[PDB]
């Protein structure tokens, strides 16, 4: 288990400094980091696993109309820090983060081209692979809505983590 350390604090924003009286705390957000993945069944929620049949893509655009839909988080321009805590003893395989690009064509790639790799750690050995702090770049000149999809997998287990964001980034 763990959770998002950076940019920002949500429990900020939730605290009496929104201004004094008022807030939109967005309490979905206890565990949204630790989202588990199970092969198999059961998931509890709806579900999942269902990448190949393109069920949880071309369906998951449900997932993106969904109650648990929680907020987007507004990023202007320029490079901000992406930190994640954990109480882990877990032994990661790899984990890897992608966003999700808007205008698909079915007469491209489609179910990859949904998505660009925005960065990825595999486990394997030097300060590299030990780095739990990244630092990825938002464009100046452009806005609109993306989706950080992300994969944390464990190697201890045939389960995982696999863990979205919705994000507005925008200009600088
Ligand atoms: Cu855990």
């Amino acid at each position: 288990h763990g959770f998002i350390e950076k940019p920002g604090s949500r429990a900020a924003l939730c605290s009496e400094a929104f201004g004094f009286l008022n807030l939109n705390c967005g309490s979905v957000m206890y565990e949204p980091q630790s989202l588990e993945a199970k092969k198999g069944f059961p998931h509890s929620g709806p579900a999942d696993g269902q990448i190949a049949s393109a069920g949880g893509l071309f369906g998951g655009i449900l997932d993106q109309q969904s109650e648990n839909r929680w907020f987007k988080h507004i990023m202007t321009g320029g490079e901000h820090t992406f930190t994640w805590t954990y109480t882990a003893p877990h032994n990661t395989s790899q984990w890897h983060y992608y966003i999700t690009k808007k205008g698909w064509d079915p007469d491209k790639p489609l179910k990859r081209a949904d998505f660009e790799l925005i960065g990825a750690v595999p486990h394997d050995g030097s300060p590299a692979s030990r780095n739990l702090s990244h630092h990825i770049y938002i464009p100046e000149d452009r806005l609109g809505y993306h989706v950080i999809l992300a994969v944390w997998d464990v190697a201890d287990t045939e389960n995982a983590f696999y863990q979205v964001i919705d994000v507005d980034l925008v200009n600088k």
